[PDB]
């Protein structure tokens, strides 16, 4: 009798270990994706505007998917920080897509202590910095 | 008595499980091989002929092992689709082996609607495309 | 008893899988070598002779290791197609090695329909084309 | 083991034996830096392009020239 | 009884194998680091002195971290073979760091048989040769 009953108990234990292992693996098998992007970008800064002109890109991406951050200055548009938003890009505009041939103008404001030589900015896509004016 | 008899039964069951597992593994341990090939190939297309000239290759391979496929045209030789066959390669010919220094001429025919600008072809070896004229 | 016997069977199976894998890898770990060569070569063609003059090379190599192929003409020497052989290079000759300062003369014959403007040739080493008169 | 050819040494089929390895020879041990030369013979119908061979140790194939 | 006891023994064996494997891996996971360095160096040799002038370097490094070796001559300073040591570099000296703009003078002695045309030297950092006067 007893060697067969002991075998049935060990099968029951084995299934719970396998079910446990499956939940451990689930912490590895997510959140990996191709996030690399690369663009030819040129820029010019003035007391009132930043100009951004794109010559080429690795892929065609929405101007709403790109986040812009700034130091030494402030944006004249206050709703948020996507490139489409601060640049005043309408959905019908040619500049709705970030690719070679797209140009943007961003309006900015400086304090009494701030100066043009102190201003810099960065473009971020999927958590990677794709451009930095101070490079 | 009974604990020993129960043990003999469990050994008999164990052998059949091991024999079962061996047949499961046989579905994994076959059909893996090194099929990669790479060649410097140049080509010119005309209303009557395709010319193919080889400058180098990763390995030396038989011209009968390479399959050719075509669109926008048709072959003048109708027996099949190996490179040796459609190019009229005899077994004594220098061009029996695909390597740097081997040249081939393939004769072709166009319909009333077909034109030279529409023709393209590919070379396939061991199920991989090794050249494509429209790349 | 049975969990230990099952373990011994799984070790026996494991060794055969490892031995199988070793024979799969053997199809990758051969036939890779540095075959690149590069030479400064100049040439002149006439109704009777091809002249080939070498100014520099990436390495010093035997004139018997180089294969020559021709179109629009034929060689006067019929034994084979190595450069040393068709050029009549003796083992004591200065031109036994292909390097800067080595010169070769190859004798050729044309049919009633062939002409000097139609002749061309190539030099091949380790399956790569190293010179082509029609480039 | 060999196909498409034959060994010039006929006593057997161990690597040491067909290669003519003496017990004092450097090549008595199979390791990095060991080199062997095996002499062979071809028939009137056999050719170099047809020859291939394999090395076997403890019943496993460890090398195959036709891989 | 016995299938559970056999399972407890196999767990005990498993832990010792895992502990063994951990000590095998420790032979791989050490002694890998970025040791590459690259410098623009120029030098002049005389019957009494070697002059060494640095124009640029990949990184800024201590003159005590660089080892110098010589042939065809001997150093006038006998304590050792670091660059700082044989060149007489004090800790306050500008030339304490190896970078563009650092210059060194090393005093040397020749035998009755030695001559200036026979002298050469090398600079070594982290086991890599970074300069060789006879290149
Ligand atoms: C699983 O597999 C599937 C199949 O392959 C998918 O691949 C999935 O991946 C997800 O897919 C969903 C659906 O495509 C994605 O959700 C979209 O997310 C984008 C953001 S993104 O940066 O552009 O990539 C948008 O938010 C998009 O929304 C569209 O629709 C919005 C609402 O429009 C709807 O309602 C109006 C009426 O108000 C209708 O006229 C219209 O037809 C539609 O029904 C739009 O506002 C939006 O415009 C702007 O959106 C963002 C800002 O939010 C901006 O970045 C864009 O550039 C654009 O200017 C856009 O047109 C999402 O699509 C879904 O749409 C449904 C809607 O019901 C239609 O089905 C929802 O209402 C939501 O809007 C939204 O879920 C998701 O991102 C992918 O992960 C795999 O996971
Ligand atoms: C992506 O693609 C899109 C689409 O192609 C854009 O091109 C985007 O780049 C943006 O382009 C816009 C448009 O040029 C830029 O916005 C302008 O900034 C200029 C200054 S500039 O020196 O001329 O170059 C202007 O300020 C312009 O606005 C005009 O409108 C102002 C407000 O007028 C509005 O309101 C009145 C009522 O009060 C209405 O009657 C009128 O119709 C209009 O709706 C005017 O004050 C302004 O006059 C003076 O402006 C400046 C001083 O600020 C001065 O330098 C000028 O010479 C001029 O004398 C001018 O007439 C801005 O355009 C936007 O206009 C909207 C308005 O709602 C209409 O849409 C806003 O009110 C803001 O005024 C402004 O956003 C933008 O900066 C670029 O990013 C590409 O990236
Ligand atoms: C690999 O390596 C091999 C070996 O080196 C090849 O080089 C291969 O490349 C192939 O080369 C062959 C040979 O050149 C190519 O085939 C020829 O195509 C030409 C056209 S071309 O413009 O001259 O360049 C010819 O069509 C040539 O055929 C000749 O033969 C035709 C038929 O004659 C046969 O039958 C008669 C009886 O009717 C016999 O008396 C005769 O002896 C022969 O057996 C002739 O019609 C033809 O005359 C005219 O041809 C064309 C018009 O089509 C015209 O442009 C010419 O100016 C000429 O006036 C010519 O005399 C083709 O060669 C093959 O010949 C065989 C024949 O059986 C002998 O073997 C076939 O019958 C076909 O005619 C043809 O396949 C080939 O295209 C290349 O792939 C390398 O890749
Ligand atoms: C690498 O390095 C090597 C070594 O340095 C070579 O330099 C090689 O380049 C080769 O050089 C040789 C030698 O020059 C070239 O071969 C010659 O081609 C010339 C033609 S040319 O216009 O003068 O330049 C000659 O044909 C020369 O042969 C002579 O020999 C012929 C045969 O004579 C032989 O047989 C008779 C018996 O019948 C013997 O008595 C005699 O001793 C000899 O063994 C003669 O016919 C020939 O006379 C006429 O030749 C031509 C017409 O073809 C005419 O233009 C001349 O003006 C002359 O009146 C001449 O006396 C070729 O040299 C080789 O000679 C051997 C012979 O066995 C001796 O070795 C062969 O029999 C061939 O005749 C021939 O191969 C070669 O072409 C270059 O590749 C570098 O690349
Ligand atoms: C492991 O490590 C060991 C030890 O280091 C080996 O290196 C082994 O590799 C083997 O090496 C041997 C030695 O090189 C190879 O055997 C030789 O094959 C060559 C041919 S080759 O082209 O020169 O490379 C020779 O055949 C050589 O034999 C010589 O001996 C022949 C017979 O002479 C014997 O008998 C006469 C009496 O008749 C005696 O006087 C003499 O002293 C000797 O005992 C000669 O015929 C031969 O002359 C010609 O040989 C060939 C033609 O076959 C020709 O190409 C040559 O240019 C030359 O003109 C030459 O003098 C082989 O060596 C062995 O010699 C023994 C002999 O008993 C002495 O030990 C046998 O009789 C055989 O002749 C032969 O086995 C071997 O192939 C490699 O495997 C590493 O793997
Ligand atoms: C683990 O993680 C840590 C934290 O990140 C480290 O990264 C560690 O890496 C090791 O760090 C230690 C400590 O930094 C390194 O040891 C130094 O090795 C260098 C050699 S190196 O080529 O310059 O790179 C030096 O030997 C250095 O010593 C300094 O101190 C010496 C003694 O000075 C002490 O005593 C005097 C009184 O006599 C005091 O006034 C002084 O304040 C100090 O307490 C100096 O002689 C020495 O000068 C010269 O040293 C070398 C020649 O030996 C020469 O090449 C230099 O250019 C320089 O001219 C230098 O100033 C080591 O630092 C440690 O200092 C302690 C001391 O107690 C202070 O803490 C010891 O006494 C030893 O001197 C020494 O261990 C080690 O190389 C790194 O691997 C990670 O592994
Ligand atoms: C890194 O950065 C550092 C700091 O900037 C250095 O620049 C280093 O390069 C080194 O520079 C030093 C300094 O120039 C070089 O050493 C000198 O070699 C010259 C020869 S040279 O042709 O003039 O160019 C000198 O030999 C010089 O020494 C002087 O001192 C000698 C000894 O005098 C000492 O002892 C006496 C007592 O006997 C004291 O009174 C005196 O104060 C001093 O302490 C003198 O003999 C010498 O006179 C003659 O020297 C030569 C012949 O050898 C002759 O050509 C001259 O024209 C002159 O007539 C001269 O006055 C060396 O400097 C060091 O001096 C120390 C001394 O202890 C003081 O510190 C040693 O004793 C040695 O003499 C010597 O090391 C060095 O070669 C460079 O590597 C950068 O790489």
């Amino acid at each position: 009798v007893s060697p067969i009953i002991a075998t049935i108990l060990l099968i029951a234990i084995t299934v719970v270990l396998a079910a446990t292992l499956v939940t451990i693996l689930g912490g590895f098998t997510h959140g990996v994706s191709n996030t690399v992007e690369t663009a030819g970008v040129t820029s010019h800064i003035t007391s009132k505007y930043i100009f951004i002109n794109v010559s080429s890109s690795s892929s065609a991406i929405s101007a709403s998917s790109i986040t812009i951050t700034i130091t030494g200055a402030s944006f004249k548009v206050t709703s948020g920080d996507t490139l489409a938003e601060v640049a005043g890009v309408s959905s019908t505009s040619s500049n709705a897509t970030f690719t070679g041939g797209s140009d943007y103008t961003v309006p900015i404001s400086l304090s009494s202590s701030q100066t043009v030589a102190g201003v810099s900015f960065e473009l971020i896509y999927k958590g990677n910095v794709i451009y930095n004016s101070a490079a």
